[PDB]
């Protein structure tokens, strides 16, 4: 019984870690940094316990021995009789996103557009979509391929962020947090739709999210599904609704990690922290939902129902699954075996 640290990433995380803390009556107290890569390296001091990672994340945090503790898991068909935190886990689809308007645009014409990235070194923002164009052109310069982007995280004076925003003021301009506008899915997604970028590289949920009225957000709730376009591989254009045709991968879940040593502590303590403020918990909506920040994305997925056991003990390369750490490896050549810090 000790408390969890959480680390949360930027102001906007750390008000609802803070909230979060103070209904849980501080067993669980936060950590801030300004980057995910700053989190992972409290964890790796023992200042923090741990963070939900994208994939991407968690190859970084593999490397240097922070394991996979328990998944998102989001609504599903199959395995239906069994309970949200022992039901396998069936991943997101990685898409790219453009305007229906926009006409004649397709993956074969993407060279020179403007892009929108969720950030840098995340599995649909980032690793999949550049790994699959370094393979297509056979050159490691994908700093070169668009024209601008808004790629948080990316050197804030290159053509990678030329299209990011900051925050209200105008500062931070590309840092790899939610202070900037146009940082993580709904960032990414914000910018198609005010068209600054001509594609976004998010995942499925995303769009579906964000449409139709199903956000309320000044910027969201005039946007119709029928308006956008979904890039397939095979240079053709299709509805939203055929994403299971129409993807660029299936990404693994993010998932929270934690020093090894630490792992079963961590487990422990979230278990309990989801009965009471997760899905259809004690406390939620009453006092605190752990799985909402409207829209945001804050410390979690908004679309989470729970978060899942894994089973099979996996590391995290069993985890990440052979063809996703093939794929990172590959790309990470361009810009072997050691922890990056
Ligand atoms: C997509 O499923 C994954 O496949 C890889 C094989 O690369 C395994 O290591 C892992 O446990 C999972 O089953
Ligand atoms: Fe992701
Ligand atoms: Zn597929
Ligand atoms: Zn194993």
């Amino acid at each position: 019984y000790t408390r969890v640290v959480w680390c949360a990433v930027g102001p906007e995380e750390q008000k609802k870690c803070q909230q979060w803390s103070q209904q849980s009556g501080q067993n669980v107290t936060c950590a801030t940094a300004s980057t995910t890569d700053d989190c992972i390296v409290l964890v790796l001091k023992g200042e923090a316990d741990a963070l939900n990672l994208d994939g991407g994340y968690i190859y970084t945090a593999g490397k240097c021995g922070l394991v996979p503790v328990l998944a998102e898991n989001r609504k599903s068909s199959k395995h239906s009789s069994l309970d949200c935190v022992l039901r396998p886990t069936e991943g997101y689809l990685a898409v790219a996103v453009v305007k229906k308007a926009n006409e004649g645009l397709t993956w074969n014409s993407l060279k020179d557009k403007k892009s929108c990235h969720t950030a840098v070194d995340r599995t649909a923002g980032w690793n999949i979509p550049m790994g699959l164009i370094v393979n297509q052109t056979g050159s490691c310069a994908f700093d070169e391929f668009f024209s601008q982007s808004c790629a948080p995280g990316a050197d804030p004076k290159s053509r990678l962020c030329a299209l990011c925003a900051g925050d209200d003021q105008g500062l931070d301009k590309c840092v790899p947090n939610s202070k900037e506008k146009y940082y993580g899915y709904t960032g990414a997604f914000r910018c198609l739709a005010e068209d600054v970028g001509d594609v976004a590289f998010v995942k499925n949920d995303t769009v579906w999210e964000n449409t139709n009225g199903e956000s309320t957000a000044d910027w969201a709730k005039n946007l119709k599904r029928e308006d956008f376009r979904l890039l397939c591989l095979d240079g053709t254009r299709k509805p939203v609704t055929e994403a299971q045709s129409c993807h660029l991968a299936v990404a693994p879940n993010h998932a929270v990690v934690s020093r090894s040593d630490r792992a079963a502590h961590v487990e422990q303590v979230l278990l309990h922290q989801q009965a009471l403020f997760g899905k259809n918990g004690k406390n939620c909506p009453d006092k605190f939902c752990l799985f909402k920040s409207e829209t945001k994305n804050l410390l979690f997925n908004d679309n989470t129902e729970c978060l899942a056991k894994l089973g099979g003990r996996p590391t995290y390369e069993e985890y990440l699954g052979t063809e996703y750490v093939t794929a990172i490896a590959n790309l990470k050549k361009c810009s072997l075996e050691a922890c990056a810090f």
